[PDB]
């Protein structure tokens, strides 16, 4: 497999349509032994993670909690083993309250929710490789979830913002992630219908906002030269593996885009 | 003048240093008439501002305080006179602490300081623009101030990850510009006064035309020429003034 | 006047609708003294720049003929008077045969059509300013045409590969500019007058202060603005007059 | 391995310290069945292949040659047997003349030599996608060698031109390619140590030219997180590698950089 042999923290399962569950679910595929970490609700997070290939220690991690990641490192280390190390690590964190991205105007998105959403969309990125580096193997790779912000698009708002600030940490953490012989990377992935998407199409935010995202999915697709299905997130999951293996061994602080090839066109 | 009988509304001067007194006195040169911004130390920048070719109103504006953008409006309008609206507005604000700017490593600045330092340089850009739109006049033009965040480097550390916030809150706010008939724009800069000295002293070398840290008027003539009508076509946008050197690579 | 006593070269009048003839207009409407230069049909050329606001030589240059380009400063010399140097060029020349632009599938373009395309779009901006740049003034500026060719696009195919080319070339030309204290530049403009169709009203839409494709006037006052001292630390650069739809998704 | 199963066609072998020598070898180590291309030297080319851990047959293909590509399609269905396709396809193609690259100033190459140039380096890689495209399987791959041309630098001149035409070209052939359920990417590499850069490096076009390969080396290597090493393509072989096998299955149109995250930092 892939990844046989190598030692996996994944991150961000709340469902089984989260990016994370697909990412761990073919990391598992290709013989990674994982290590999980789950918000608030630990024993959802564990009847979710049951429905995965196999087995995985599941570890609980508020990137807001100051004392959930001075302790990551020694509770992975319990997890993996004495002597043992981290040969990857999966970000796959993002929250932004509806004040910051829907249909509230941008400009009547309060400081408190946009900061809450840039704590642990992007400040968290280099809180997780600050905690996870020491216990990371020479060779070993980082890989966080990035939605390409390089223009402006409706709806995404403050959350797009807190994007723009996550690019630009993973560029500040490869550098210290380099002095551990450890790569960190982007996946700008296209849009994924998990169930909270699946909602806001149904009509949860109102009819304005449903259309907002199925214009979007349209697009995306049109644009993308081999197309883009919203609903399949095991394209973005390969992808991270192929960042998690051997195979792109010189690429650091940069954005690997699994979106199928929507940004590279304008019609 | 360039900018004759437009009312251009400039925030950021601290020191005669400061980009915002440039482009302050530049706008005045071009005929601007101004109304100035101060914030905390309003008594020291009106010696400052006392300095500049022409006398200008100075607003006191906090932009971690609501009760400051609030009443901004009202405040300029009062200043400006009733039945008249901004042209221009100039966001030359920045802040980032100790901790996320400078020698301290990276992974050691508290999400505290990030934060404060994020609010006062990227969001702020958009309270400013929330604040003032409803008083600006069609054809006109809000100018930012960025310093390229594309690539990372060493010391400018968080504030790098602002202006990247920065860059995107702007694209933003040209959304919200565009229904006003109005243009919103940032100026990426060079550096304006051993590895931030080698980082520095590494714009003069890779920029074609060559960069003077210690003269700010060919930026604060950039964001006049933003300020002007002759950009009119151009918004969300970055224009560098730089020298070119983020176009070399040596 | 914005351009009050420069000596500029324009290049690229074809008819009144070509956007070096609104450059030409909005420069000498700005007190800029002409040099035009024109290709194949110079007798409809004198015609069409009679309608000009004031009188401007008129010089022949085809950018594929070598003889044309050796004698090009001689011959601007002699139209602006000896011990006259030139302040600003404008390379607003382009052409791709059908075959590598428009409904012609992509893979059918001839290499010879596809380089005689590149010649005149791209290498031509090198050439145009080896010939000039030994008459032109410190503090002097060369602008270019751009069609933005970061993403791929219907119909104009292999015209925006010679884009992508032209972009490339310009960053080199800022770095022999330099030497003479001379900016480089390119306009990026929006398209101006079933796939196609779309592709083009898709500006409108995107841009937040619109995009109007029969009207030639915001691009070329963008090029005047470049062509100015307003933006005097700006080289081997991109200025992007498109009403802002290049940082728009939707 | 990665590439099993797979038959892929590789170009641009020279020497053994070709970046397609490398290609080719890593994809053999990898399982992938290979068809090689080489322009004019094949009696030399065949002894390089020689070297090679497998046996493959070897097509002539010079690019600027329209019979060659007429032909070729034909000619790979022959080498791999009636009712087979490729998988991959290999462009590693890169010619300038002296007067476009290295000390010759900017302004002094004639248009013909830069011609020759972007049609070999840029329009070949078009010609490859039109000749190959209607021989290759769904889930197929195009991979293209770019080096970065974002800025300008030194000594590269009109090359750095040429491989802003490719990065245009890519994202054109990835439309065309999609039609066909086949990705095309570059992989835009740092400066490898090939043969004729050592001659540069030993003083072949003088001692400023030299000069200039050696600060581009050290910069390059100061900058990137990880480092980066002129003498290895095997970093860069392996990327490729990467996107010819199914796991990067939603990015076309794109660039992946394997310059040890150089491009990502400023100093
Ligand atoms: N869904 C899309 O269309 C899309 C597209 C591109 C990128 N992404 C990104 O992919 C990543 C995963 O999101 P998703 O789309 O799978 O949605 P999701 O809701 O399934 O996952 C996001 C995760 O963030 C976690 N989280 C929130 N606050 C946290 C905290 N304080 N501490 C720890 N974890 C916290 C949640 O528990 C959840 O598991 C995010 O970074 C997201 O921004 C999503
Ligand atoms: N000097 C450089 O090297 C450089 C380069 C590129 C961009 N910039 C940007 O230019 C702008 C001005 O920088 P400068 O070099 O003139 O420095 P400066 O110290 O003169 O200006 C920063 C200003 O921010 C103001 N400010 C801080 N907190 C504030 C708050 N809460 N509310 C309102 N105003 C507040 C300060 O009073 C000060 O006037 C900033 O956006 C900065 O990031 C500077
Ligand atoms: N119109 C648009 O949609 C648009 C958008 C962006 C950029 N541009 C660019 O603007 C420039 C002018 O385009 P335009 O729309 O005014 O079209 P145009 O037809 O008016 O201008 C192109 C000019 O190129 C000249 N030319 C062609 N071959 C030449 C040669 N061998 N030597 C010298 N001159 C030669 C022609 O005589 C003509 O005047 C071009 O660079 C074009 O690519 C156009
Ligand atoms: N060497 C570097 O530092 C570096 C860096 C980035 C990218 N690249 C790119 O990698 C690719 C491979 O180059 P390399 O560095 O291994 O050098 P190389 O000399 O070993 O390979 C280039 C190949 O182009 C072939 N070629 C030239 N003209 C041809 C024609 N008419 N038809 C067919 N093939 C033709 C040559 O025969 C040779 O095999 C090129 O695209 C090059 O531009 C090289
Ligand atoms: C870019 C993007 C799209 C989606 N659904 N996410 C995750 C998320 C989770 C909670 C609130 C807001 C966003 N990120
Ligand atoms: C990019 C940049 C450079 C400088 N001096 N600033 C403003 C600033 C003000 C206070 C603290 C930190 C930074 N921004
Ligand atoms: C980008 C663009 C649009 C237009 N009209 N041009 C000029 C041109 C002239 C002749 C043939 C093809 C193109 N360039
Ligand atoms: C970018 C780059 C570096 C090197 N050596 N190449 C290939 C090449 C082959 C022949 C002549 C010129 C260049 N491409």
């Amino acid at each position: 497999g892939l990844l046989d042999g190598k030692r996996i923290l994944v991150s961000g399962i709340i469902t089984d349509s989260s990016i994370a569950f697909h990412i761990a679910r073919v990391a598992q595929e290709q013989g990674a032994q994982l290590v999980l970490t789950g918000f608030d609700r630990l024993r959802l997070i564990q009847r979710i993670t049951d429905r995965l290939p196999a087995k995985a220690p599941l570890l609980e991690l508020d990137v807001q909690n100051e004392e959930h990641l001075a302790s990551l490192a020694g509770r992975v280390t319990e997890a993996i083993g004495a002597g043992n190390k981290l040969d990857g690590v999966v970000h796959s964190i993002g929250f932004m309250p509806q004040t910051g991205m829907g249909i509230n105007p941008f400009f009547d998105a309060p400081y408190a929710d946009v900061s809450k959403g840039i704590h642990i969309s992007a400040y968290s990125y280099a809180s997780m490789a600050k905690a996870l580096l020491p216990i990371m193997n020479p060779g070993g790779s980082i890989v966080g979830m990035d939605f390409d912000p390089s223009r402006a698009m409706p709806a995404y708002n403050w959350m797009t913002v807190a994007k723009s600030a996550l690019e630009s940490v993973n560029r500040f953490v490869a550098r210290e992630a380099g002095k551990y012989g450890v790569r960190s990377n982007l996946v700008a992935a296209g849009p994924i219908r998990t169930l909270a998407m699946s909602a806001i199409v149904g009509g949860a935010l109102g009819e304005e906002a449903g259309a907002q995202i199925q214009l979007l999915e349209e697009g995306w697709d049109q644009r993308a030269p081999i197309g883009w299905n919203m609903k399949d997130a095991t394209p973005v999951a390969k992808t991270v593996c192929a960042l998690l293996s051997d195979w792109l061994p010189a690429t650091t602080g940069d954005i690997i885009y699994a979106d199928g090839g929507a940004h590279t066109q304008l019609l």
